[PDB]
DNA sequence: GCTGCGCAGG
DNA sequence: CCCTGGCAGC
Protein backbone atom coordinates (compact mmCIF):
# COMPACT_ATOMS: atom_id res chain seq x y z
CA UNK A 1 0.00 0.00 0.00
CA UNK A 2 2.07 3.25 -1.19
CA UNK A 3 1.01 6.52 -2.03
CA UNK A 4 2.64 8.59 -4.46
CA UNK A 5 2.22 12.32 -5.25
CA UNK A 6 3.34 14.00 -8.39
CA UNK A 7 3.10 18.18 -7.98
CA UNK A 8 4.37 20.19 -10.98
CA UNK A 9 5.03 23.06 -8.63
CA UNK A 10 6.61 26.09 -10.40
CA UNK A 11 9.52 27.17 -7.84
CA UNK A 12 10.38 24.64 -4.82
CA UNK A 13 11.13 28.14 -2.59
CA UNK A 14 8.00 29.61 -3.99
CA UNK A 15 6.12 26.69 -2.57
CA UNK A 16 8.22 26.59 0.72
CA UNK A 17 7.23 30.06 1.19
CA UNK A 18 3.60 29.65 0.96
CA UNK A 19 3.99 26.36 3.57
CA UNK A 20 5.13 23.50 1.57
CA UNK A 21 6.81 21.62 4.27
CA UNK A 22 3.10 22.11 6.40
CA UNK A 23 1.15 20.95 3.27
CA UNK A 24 3.79 17.54 3.04
CA UNK A 25 3.58 16.40 6.54
CA UNK A 26 -0.20 16.42 6.90
CA UNK A 27 -0.02 14.24 2.87
CA UNK A 28 2.88 11.87 4.60
CA UNK A 29 3.10 10.41 0.55
CA UNK A 30 5.92 7.33 0.14
CA UNK A 31 7.50 9.34 -2.49
CA UNK A 32 6.63 12.90 -3.47
CA UNK A 33 7.68 13.69 -7.16
CA UNK A 34 8.08 17.38 -8.11
CA UNK A 35 8.59 19.20 -11.58
CA UNK A 36 9.57 22.72 -12.54
CA UNK A 37 11.54 23.04 -8.58
CA UNK A 38 13.06 26.00 -10.67
CA UNK A 39 16.39 25.60 -8.20
CA UNK A 40 19.49 23.41 -7.36
CA UNK A 41 19.75 21.85 -3.72
CA UNK A 42 22.40 23.96 -2.95
CA UNK A 43 19.95 27.47 -3.33
CA UNK A 44 17.62 25.94 -1.13
CA UNK A 45 17.13 26.00 2.48
CA UNK A 46 18.90 23.24 4.64
CA UNK A 47 14.91 22.17 6.27
CA UNK A 48 13.69 21.54 2.54
CA UNK A 49 17.24 19.64 1.10
CA UNK A 50 16.35 17.37 4.26
CA UNK A 51 13.05 16.67 5.40
CA UNK A 52 12.66 14.15 8.36
CA UNK A 53 12.01 10.79 7.33
CA UNK A 54 12.83 11.16 3.77
CA UNK A 55 15.72 11.16 1.22
CA UNK A 56 15.72 13.45 -1.16
CA UNK A 57 16.66 13.31 -4.90
CA UNK A 58 17.71 16.64 -6.93
CA UNK A 59 17.82 16.91 -10.75
CA UNK A 60 18.27 20.68 -11.20
CA UNK A 61 18.31 21.91 -15.46
CA UNK A 62 21.96 23.33 -16.11
CA UNK A 63 19.90 26.78 -16.77
CA UNK A 64 19.58 28.27 -13.57
CA UNK A 65 15.89 28.98 -12.26
CA UNK A 66 15.17 26.62 -14.98
CA UNK A 67 12.95 23.54 -15.09
CA UNK A 68 14.50 20.83 -12.59
CA UNK A 69 12.78 17.93 -10.71
CA UNK A 70 13.04 16.36 -7.28
CA UNK A 71 11.84 13.06 -5.61
CA UNK A 72 11.58 12.63 -1.80
CA UNK A 73 11.02 9.32 -0.87
CA UNK A 74 11.12 7.06 2.39
CA UNK A 75 13.09 4.24 1.12
CA UNK A 76 15.82 5.18 -1.22
CA UNK A 77 15.47 3.69 -4.59
CA UNK A 78 18.17 1.12 -5.52
CA UNK A 79 19.15 3.68 -8.76
CA UNK A 80 18.70 6.49 -9.91
CA UNK A 81 18.96 7.12 -13.38
CA UNK A 82 18.75 11.09 -14.92
CA UNK A 83 18.60 10.61 -18.34
CA UNK A 84 17.12 9.03 -21.36
CA UNK A 85 20.99 9.07 -22.70
CA UNK A 86 20.81 11.92 -25.39
CA UNK A 87 22.59 15.16 -24.54
CA UNK A 88 19.66 17.44 -25.18
CA UNK A 89 16.82 15.91 -23.36
CA UNK A 90 19.27 14.97 -20.62
CA UNK A 91 20.71 18.71 -18.87
CA UNK A 92 17.18 20.43 -18.63
CA UNK A 93 16.76 18.83 -14.93
CA UNK A 94 13.48 16.61 -16.65
CA UNK A 95 13.94 13.40 -16.02
CA UNK A 96 14.10 10.94 -13.31
CA UNK A 97 14.23 7.48 -13.00
CA UNK A 98 14.15 5.40 -9.76
CA UNK A 99 14.29 1.93 -9.07
CA UNK A 100 11.65 0.69 -6.85
CA UNK A 101 12.36 -2.74 -7.23
CA UNK A 102 8.44 -3.19 -7.30
CA UNK A 103 8.65 -0.78 -10.17
CA UNK A 104 10.50 1.68 -12.05
CA UNK A 105 8.74 5.45 -11.74
CA UNK A 106 9.39 7.67 -13.93
CA UNK A 107 9.17 11.35 -12.46
CA UNK A 108 9.16 13.26 -15.60
CA UNK A 109 9.08 17.36 -16.77
CA UNK A 110 7.51 17.05 -20.06
CA UNK A 111 8.47 20.21 -22.42
CA UNK A 112 6.24 23.12 -22.90
CA UNK A 113 5.49 23.75 -26.94
CA UNK A 114 3.97 26.42 -26.87
CA UNK A 115 6.94 28.91 -26.88
CA UNK A 116 8.14 27.90 -30.44
CA UNK A 117 8.28 25.40 -33.73
CA UNK A 118 11.42 25.35 -32.04
CA UNK A 119 10.24 23.44 -28.78
CA UNK A 120 7.49 22.15 -29.84
CA UNK A 121 9.79 20.21 -32.22
CA UNK A 122 11.96 19.51 -29.18
CA UNK A 123 8.99 18.19 -26.67
CA UNK A 124 7.72 15.70 -29.43
CA UNK A 125 11.03 14.66 -29.90
CA UNK A 126 11.37 14.28 -25.98
CA UNK A 127 7.98 12.67 -26.08
CA UNK A 128 9.69 9.87 -28.56
CA UNK A 129 12.84 9.50 -26.10
CA UNK A 130 10.83 9.04 -23.47
CA UNK A 131 8.43 6.29 -24.97
CA UNK A 132 11.47 4.28 -26.43
CA UNK A 133 13.35 4.36 -22.77
CA UNK A 134 9.79 3.30 -21.03
CA UNK A 135 9.28 0.30 -23.71
CA UNK A 136 12.77 -0.49 -23.18
CA UNK A 137 12.40 -1.06 -19.83
CA UNK A 138 8.77 -2.57 -19.70
CA UNK A 139 9.97 -4.89 -22.61
CA UNK A 140 13.07 -5.74 -20.72
CA UNK A 141 10.35 -6.96 -17.86
CA UNK A 142 9.88 -4.00 -15.53
CA UNK A 143 6.54 -2.36 -13.83
CA UNK A 144 6.55 1.08 -14.87
CA UNK A 145 4.91 4.02 -13.03
CA UNK A 146 5.03 7.37 -15.24
CA UNK A 147 4.06 10.60 -13.44
CA UNK A 148 4.81 14.25 -14.56
CA UNK A 149 3.61 16.96 -16.36
CA UNK A 150 3.43 15.94 -19.81
CA UNK A 151 2.13 19.69 -20.81
CA UNK A 152 -0.36 18.35 -23.12
CA UNK A 153 -4.69 17.61 -22.61
CA UNK A 154 -5.25 14.44 -24.06
CA UNK A 155 -8.90 14.55 -25.08
CA UNK A 156 -11.53 17.20 -25.44
CA UNK A 157 -12.92 16.38 -21.92
CA UNK A 158 -9.07 16.85 -20.34
CA UNK A 159 -9.91 21.07 -21.20
CA UNK A 160 -12.42 23.34 -20.66
CA UNK A 161 -12.08 24.93 -24.03
CA UNK A 162 -11.28 22.32 -26.48
CA UNK A 163 -12.74 23.89 -29.89
CA UNK A 164 -10.49 27.68 -29.17
CA UNK A 165 -7.43 25.40 -28.46
CA UNK A 166 -7.01 23.45 -31.66
CA UNK A 167 -4.30 24.68 -32.80
CA UNK A 168 -2.70 25.49 -28.81
CA UNK A 169 0.16 23.91 -28.08
CA UNK A 170 -0.91 21.73 -25.30
CA UNK A 171 -3.79 20.38 -27.48
CA UNK A 172 -2.31 20.25 -31.17
CA UNK A 173 -3.42 16.93 -33.28
CA UNK A 174 0.48 16.15 -32.89
CA UNK A 175 0.73 15.85 -29.11
CA UNK A 176 -2.88 14.17 -28.85
CA UNK A 177 -2.03 11.56 -31.28
CA UNK A 178 1.14 10.87 -29.38
CA UNK A 179 -0.54 10.08 -26.21
CA UNK A 180 -2.97 7.60 -28.32
CA UNK A 181 -0.08 6.35 -29.64
CA UNK A 182 1.59 5.93 -25.73
CA UNK A 183 -1.70 4.33 -24.42
CA UNK A 184 -1.69 2.16 -27.54
CA UNK A 185 1.66 0.92 -26.76
CA UNK A 186 0.52 -0.70 -23.37
CA UNK A 187 -0.07 1.87 -20.62
CA UNK A 188 -3.07 3.41 -19.07
CA UNK A 189 -4.14 6.79 -18.10
CA UNK A 190 -4.55 6.09 -14.42
CA UNK A 191 -7.14 8.44 -13.44
CA UNK A 192 -9.62 7.64 -16.27
CA UNK A 193 -9.59 4.12 -14.68
CA UNK A 194 -11.79 5.73 -12.16
CA UNK A 195 -13.24 9.29 -13.18
CA UNK A 196 -15.04 9.79 -16.80
CA UNK A 197 -16.17 13.11 -15.76
CA UNK A 198 -15.52 16.39 -17.54
CA UNK A 199 -13.96 19.61 -15.63
CA UNK A 200 -11.41 17.53 -14.40
CA UNK A 201 -8.12 19.45 -14.28
CA UNK A 202 -4.82 20.13 -13.02
CA UNK A 203 -4.26 23.62 -14.73
CA UNK A 204 -5.40 26.27 -15.17
CA UNK A 205 -3.76 29.92 -16.28
CA UNK A 206 -2.89 32.63 -13.50
CA UNK A 207 -4.60 35.48 -15.74
CA UNK A 208 -8.47 35.64 -16.42
CA UNK A 209 -8.74 34.06 -12.73
CA UNK A 210 -8.63 30.98 -14.90
CA UNK A 211 -8.99 28.54 -11.40
CA UNK A 212 -11.85 30.42 -9.76
CA UNK A 213 -13.37 29.91 -13.09
CA UNK A 214 -12.28 26.14 -13.09
CA UNK A 215 -11.04 26.60 -16.89
CA UNK A 216 -8.93 24.49 -16.84
CA UNK A 217 -6.32 21.78 -18.33
CA UNK A 218 -5.62 18.28 -17.31
CA UNK A 219 -1.99 18.35 -17.69
CA UNK A 220 -0.58 16.44 -15.00
CA UNK A 221 -0.96 12.54 -15.20
CA UNK A 222 -0.12 8.93 -13.74
CA UNK A 223 0.34 6.23 -16.28
CA UNK A 224 1.18 2.83 -15.42
CA UNK A 225 1.76 -0.57 -17.74
CA UNK A 226 -1.56 -2.29 -18.35
CA UNK A 227 -0.04 -5.47 -16.93
CA UNK A 228 0.15 -3.68 -13.63
CA UNK A 229 -2.92 -1.43 -13.80
CA UNK A 230 -4.88 -4.44 -11.00
CA UNK A 231 -2.50 -2.87 -8.00
CA UNK A 232 -3.63 0.87 -8.70
CA UNK A 233 -6.15 1.68 -5.89
CA UNK A 234 -6.63 5.20 -6.30
CA UNK A 235 -5.31 8.09 -9.00
CA UNK A 236 -7.06 11.01 -7.89
CA UNK A 237 -6.40 15.21 -8.26
CA UNK A 238 -5.70 17.18 -5.46
CA UNK A 239 -7.38 20.02 -6.95
CA UNK A 240 -7.88 22.30 -3.31
CA UNK A 241 -4.07 22.28 -3.00
CA UNK A 242 -2.85 26.37 -3.72
CA UNK A 243 0.62 27.76 -4.67
CA UNK A 244 1.06 26.35 -8.03
CA UNK A 245 -0.63 27.05 -11.76
CA UNK A 246 -0.70 23.26 -11.23
CA UNK A 247 -2.31 21.30 -8.49
CA UNK A 248 -0.58 18.06 -7.07
CA UNK A 249 -2.62 14.18 -8.30
CA UNK A 250 -2.21 11.23 -6.20
CA UNK A 251 -1.38 7.43 -6.75
CA UNK A 252 -2.35 4.59 -4.59
CA UNK A 253 -1.47 1.18 -5.05
CA UNK A 254 -0.83 -2.18 -3.91
CA UNK B 1 18.15 80.61 -20.97
CA UNK B 2 18.20 76.91 -21.15
CA UNK B 3 16.80 74.49 -18.82
CA UNK B 4 18.30 71.03 -18.84
CA UNK B 5 16.94 68.47 -16.74
CA UNK B 6 18.57 65.09 -16.07
CA UNK B 7 16.72 61.43 -14.92
CA UNK B 8 18.23 58.42 -14.36
CA UNK B 9 14.83 56.74 -14.99
CA UNK B 10 15.33 52.79 -14.13
CA UNK B 11 12.72 51.48 -16.92
CA UNK B 12 11.51 54.45 -19.27
CA UNK B 13 8.26 51.91 -20.10
CA UNK B 14 8.05 52.50 -16.52
CA UNK B 15 8.20 55.74 -15.72
CA UNK B 16 6.00 55.83 -18.66
CA UNK B 17 3.10 53.72 -17.28
CA UNK B 18 3.48 56.22 -14.21
CA UNK B 19 2.65 59.53 -15.88
CA UNK B 20 6.17 60.59 -17.48
CA UNK B 21 4.69 62.41 -20.67
CA UNK B 22 2.07 64.48 -18.28
CA UNK B 23 5.26 64.98 -16.20
CA UNK B 24 8.22 65.94 -19.32
CA UNK B 25 5.72 68.60 -21.00
CA UNK B 26 4.39 69.81 -17.87
CA UNK B 27 8.32 70.66 -17.11
CA UNK B 28 8.86 71.20 -20.78
CA UNK B 29 12.67 71.41 -20.48
CA UNK B 30 14.79 72.67 -23.30
CA UNK B 31 17.02 69.65 -23.00
CA UNK B 32 15.63 66.37 -21.03
CA UNK B 33 18.72 63.56 -20.41
CA UNK B 34 17.61 60.14 -19.13
CA UNK B 35 19.84 57.28 -17.98
CA UNK B 36 19.04 53.55 -17.16
CA UNK B 37 16.50 53.44 -19.56
CA UNK B 38 16.36 49.88 -20.15
CA UNK B 39 15.02 49.57 -23.83
CA UNK B 40 16.34 49.54 -26.92
CA UNK B 41 13.88 52.83 -29.12
CA UNK B 42 12.28 50.00 -31.33
CA UNK B 43 10.58 48.22 -27.65
CA UNK B 44 9.41 51.61 -27.12
CA UNK B 45 5.49 52.63 -27.38
CA UNK B 46 5.25 55.10 -29.83
CA UNK B 47 4.31 58.63 -28.15
CA UNK B 48 8.11 58.01 -26.62
CA UNK B 49 9.86 57.92 -29.70
CA UNK B 50 7.85 61.03 -30.97
CA UNK B 51 7.38 63.85 -29.03
CA UNK B 52 5.93 67.37 -30.06
CA UNK B 53 8.49 69.93 -30.29
CA UNK B 54 11.54 67.47 -29.93
CA UNK B 55 14.37 65.78 -31.38
CA UNK B 56 14.54 62.05 -29.89
CA UNK B 57 17.83 60.20 -29.30
CA UNK B 58 18.72 56.42 -28.16
CA UNK B 59 21.82 54.80 -27.03
CA UNK B 60 20.36 51.48 -26.02
CA UNK B 61 22.80 48.57 -24.29
CA UNK B 62 23.82 45.49 -26.68
CA UNK B 63 22.25 43.65 -23.56
CA UNK B 64 18.53 43.91 -23.70
CA UNK B 65 16.53 45.64 -20.93
CA UNK B 66 20.07 47.13 -19.44
CA UNK B 67 21.19 50.20 -19.13
CA UNK B 68 20.57 53.01 -21.53
CA UNK B 69 20.76 56.49 -22.05
CA UNK B 70 18.25 58.98 -24.31
CA UNK B 71 18.13 62.56 -24.88
CA UNK B 72 15.12 64.81 -25.78
CA UNK B 73 16.20 68.37 -27.28
CA UNK B 74 13.80 71.43 -29.00
CA UNK B 75 16.52 72.23 -30.71
CA UNK B 76 18.67 69.34 -32.41
CA UNK B 77 22.65 69.32 -31.54
CA UNK B 78 25.09 69.21 -34.90
CA UNK B 79 26.72 65.95 -33.89
CA UNK B 80 26.06 63.01 -31.47
CA UNK B 81 29.01 60.39 -30.11
CA UNK B 82 28.19 57.39 -28.42
CA UNK B 83 31.50 56.45 -27.19
CA UNK B 84 34.99 57.14 -26.19
CA UNK B 85 36.39 55.03 -28.47
CA UNK B 86 36.87 52.10 -26.47
CA UNK B 87 34.76 49.33 -26.61
CA UNK B 88 34.37 47.91 -23.64
CA UNK B 89 32.79 51.46 -22.42
CA UNK B 90 31.25 52.31 -25.46
CA UNK B 91 28.89 48.91 -25.98
CA UNK B 92 27.02 49.06 -22.47
CA UNK B 93 24.41 51.82 -23.63
CA UNK B 94 26.12 54.40 -21.00
CA UNK B 95 27.45 57.44 -23.73
CA UNK B 96 25.88 60.54 -25.24
CA UNK B 97 28.16 63.62 -26.63
CA UNK B 98 25.53 66.32 -27.90
CA UNK B 99 27.06 69.48 -29.82
CA UNK B 100 25.28 72.03 -29.57
CA UNK B 101 28.18 74.29 -30.24
CA UNK B 102 27.67 76.72 -27.17
CA UNK B 103 28.68 73.74 -24.85
CA UNK B 104 29.06 70.08 -25.69
CA UNK B 105 26.47 67.87 -23.11
CA UNK B 106 27.86 64.82 -21.87
CA UNK B 107 24.29 62.46 -20.87
CA UNK B 108 26.51 59.54 -18.92
CA UNK B 109 25.29 56.46 -17.13
CA UNK B 110 28.45 55.95 -15.17
CA UNK B 111 28.77 51.86 -14.09
CA UNK B 112 27.77 50.45 -10.48
CA UNK B 113 30.54 49.37 -8.87
CA UNK B 114 29.13 47.23 -6.14
CA UNK B 115 28.40 44.29 -7.39
CA UNK B 116 31.66 42.89 -7.90
CA UNK B 117 35.29 43.33 -8.28
CA UNK B 118 35.16 43.55 -12.15
CA UNK B 119 32.48 46.22 -11.90
CA UNK B 120 34.61 48.19 -9.41
CA UNK B 121 37.42 48.26 -11.94
CA UNK B 122 35.20 48.22 -14.99
CA UNK B 123 33.85 51.53 -13.20
CA UNK B 124 37.29 53.16 -12.29
CA UNK B 125 38.51 52.88 -15.24
CA UNK B 126 35.11 54.04 -16.93
CA UNK B 127 35.63 57.32 -14.92
CA UNK B 128 39.33 57.55 -16.72
CA UNK B 129 38.12 57.17 -20.15
CA UNK B 130 35.69 59.84 -19.06
CA UNK B 131 38.47 62.03 -17.70
CA UNK B 132 40.33 61.94 -20.74
CA UNK B 133 37.63 62.87 -23.40
CA UNK B 134 36.49 65.41 -21.61
CA UNK B 135 39.59 66.83 -20.97
CA UNK B 136 41.06 66.84 -24.28
CA UNK B 137 37.73 68.71 -25.35
CA UNK B 138 38.19 70.99 -22.60
CA UNK B 139 41.46 71.66 -23.89
CA UNK B 140 40.65 72.48 -27.40
CA UNK B 141 38.63 74.80 -26.23
CA UNK B 142 34.51 73.28 -25.64
CA UNK B 143 32.74 74.60 -22.95
CA UNK B 144 31.02 71.18 -21.23
CA UNK B 145 28.09 70.34 -18.88
CA UNK B 146 28.37 66.94 -17.91
CA UNK B 147 25.04 65.51 -16.40
CA UNK B 148 24.43 61.81 -15.17
CA UNK B 149 24.78 59.23 -12.22
CA UNK B 150 28.02 59.31 -11.21
CA UNK B 151 26.80 56.15 -8.97
CA UNK B 152 29.51 58.12 -6.16
CA UNK B 153 28.38 60.35 -3.16
CA UNK B 154 31.37 62.95 -2.99
CA UNK B 155 31.43 63.87 0.45
CA UNK B 156 30.04 62.56 3.84
CA UNK B 157 27.40 65.29 3.35
CA UNK B 158 26.29 63.64 0.30
CA UNK B 159 25.03 60.85 2.02
CA UNK B 160 22.73 60.20 4.75
CA UNK B 161 25.12 57.27 6.19
CA UNK B 162 28.56 58.22 5.79
CA UNK B 163 29.79 56.36 8.28
CA UNK B 164 28.44 52.78 7.75
CA UNK B 165 29.32 53.00 3.99
CA UNK B 166 32.73 54.05 3.78
CA UNK B 167 33.65 50.37 2.95
CA UNK B 168 30.87 49.87 0.07
CA UNK B 169 30.82 50.73 -3.86
CA UNK B 170 28.80 54.86 -3.66
CA UNK B 171 31.83 55.87 -0.98
CA UNK B 172 34.68 54.21 -1.18
CA UNK B 173 37.66 56.26 -0.63
CA UNK B 174 39.21 55.38 -4.13
CA UNK B 175 35.59 56.85 -5.69
CA UNK B 176 35.53 59.69 -3.67
CA UNK B 177 39.22 60.42 -4.35
CA UNK B 178 38.27 60.24 -8.29
CA UNK B 179 35.63 63.04 -7.86
CA UNK B 180 37.65 65.04 -6.48
CA UNK B 181 40.43 64.34 -8.92
CA UNK B 182 37.93 65.91 -11.67
CA UNK B 183 37.36 68.68 -9.86
CA UNK B 184 40.77 69.61 -9.52
CA UNK B 185 40.90 68.98 -13.32
CA UNK B 186 38.97 72.09 -13.94
CA UNK B 187 35.69 71.17 -13.10
CA UNK B 188 32.66 72.51 -10.71
CA UNK B 189 29.94 70.60 -8.91
CA UNK B 190 27.21 73.16 -10.11
CA UNK B 191 24.43 72.08 -7.14
CA UNK B 192 27.22 72.88 -4.29
CA UNK B 193 27.13 76.55 -6.06
CA UNK B 194 24.04 77.24 -4.89
CA UNK B 195 23.11 75.00 -2.39
CA UNK B 196 25.49 73.92 0.65
CA UNK B 197 23.05 72.23 2.83
CA UNK B 198 22.84 68.44 3.75
CA UNK B 199 19.90 66.30 3.48
CA UNK B 200 20.03 67.18 -0.35
CA UNK B 201 19.70 63.30 -2.03
CA UNK B 202 19.34 62.11 -5.78
CA UNK B 203 18.83 58.40 -5.01
CA UNK B 204 17.52 56.64 -1.96
CA UNK B 205 16.98 52.64 -1.67
CA UNK B 206 13.63 50.80 -2.44
CA UNK B 207 14.21 48.70 0.89
CA UNK B 208 13.04 50.15 4.10
CA UNK B 209 10.92 52.67 2.45
CA UNK B 210 13.97 54.96 2.51
CA UNK B 211 12.68 57.68 0.22
CA UNK B 212 10.02 59.00 2.52
CA UNK B 213 12.65 59.05 5.55
CA UNK B 214 15.29 60.92 3.17
CA UNK B 215 17.94 58.08 3.78
CA UNK B 216 19.42 58.93 0.65
CA UNK B 217 22.73 59.61 -1.35
CA UNK B 218 23.53 62.12 -3.97
CA UNK B 219 24.75 60.46 -7.12
CA UNK B 220 23.34 62.41 -9.50
CA UNK B 221 25.44 65.85 -10.94
CA UNK B 222 25.59 68.57 -13.58
CA UNK B 223 29.24 69.48 -13.89
CA UNK B 224 30.45 72.41 -15.90
CA UNK B 225 34.20 73.29 -16.78
CA UNK B 226 35.63 75.99 -14.64
CA UNK B 227 36.01 78.41 -17.93
CA UNK B 228 31.99 78.06 -18.25
CA UNK B 229 30.92 78.02 -14.27
CA UNK B 230 29.37 81.81 -15.23
CA UNK B 231 26.69 80.76 -17.58
CA UNK B 232 25.02 78.93 -15.07
CA UNK B 233 21.92 80.11 -13.66
CA UNK B 234 20.52 77.44 -11.57
CA UNK B 235 21.40 73.91 -10.23
CA UNK B 236 18.58 72.14 -8.06
CA UNK B 237 17.28 69.17 -7.32
CA UNK B 238 13.43 67.80 -8.62
CA UNK B 239 13.30 65.78 -5.63
CA UNK B 240 9.04 65.46 -5.38
CA UNK B 241 9.48 64.05 -8.87
CA UNK B 242 8.13 60.37 -8.11
CA UNK B 243 8.76 57.27 -10.25
CA UNK B 244 12.27 55.85 -9.89
CA UNK B 245 14.82 54.92 -7.06
CA UNK B 246 16.14 58.23 -8.27
CA UNK B 247 15.05 61.33 -8.46
CA UNK B 248 15.73 64.58 -11.44
CA UNK B 249 18.61 66.77 -11.15
CA UNK B 250 18.13 70.34 -13.15
CA UNK B 251 20.30 73.16 -14.77
CA UNK B 252 19.13 76.49 -16.13
CA UNK B 253 22.04 78.72 -18.24
CA UNK B 254 22.03 81.82 -19.44
CA UNK B 255 23.78 81.93 -22.95
C1' DG C 1 -2.57 38.86 -19.28
C1' DC C 2 0.15 36.76 -14.78
C1' DT C 3 3.81 34.37 -12.26
C1' DG C 4 8.88 32.65 -10.45
C1' DC C 5 13.09 33.32 -10.85
C1' DG C 6 17.81 35.67 -13.07
C1' DC C 7 20.40 39.57 -13.43
C1' DA C 8 21.35 43.99 -12.01
C1' DG C 9 20.79 48.16 -9.62
C1' DG C 10 24.20 51.13 -5.53
C1' DC D 1 18.57 46.40 -1.95
C1' DC D 2 12.76 42.66 0.79
C1' DC D 3 12.60 45.93 -3.22
C1' DT D 4 12.22 47.03 -8.10
C1' DG D 5 12.48 46.83 -13.66
C1' DG D 6 14.30 39.11 -19.63
C1' DC D 7 13.05 34.46 -20.21
C1' DA D 8 9.88 31.01 -19.75
C1' DG D 9 5.72 28.78 -18.62
C1' DC D 10 0.97 26.82 -21.50
NA1 LIG E 1 9.14 39.20 -13.75
NA1 LIG F 1 12.09 40.15 -10.59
Amino acid sequence: VLKIISWNVNGLRAVHRKGFLKWFMEEKPDILCLQEIKAAPEQLPRKLRHVEGYRSFFTPAERKGYSGVAMYTKVPPSSLREGFGVERFDTEGRIQIADFDDFLLYNIYFPNGKMSEERLKYKLEFYDAFLEDVNRERDSGRNVIICGNFNTAHREIDLARPKENSNVSGFLPVERAWIDKFIENGYVDTFRMFNSDPGQYTWWSYRTRARERNVGWRLDYFFVNEEFKGKVKRSWILSDVMGSDHCPIGLEIE
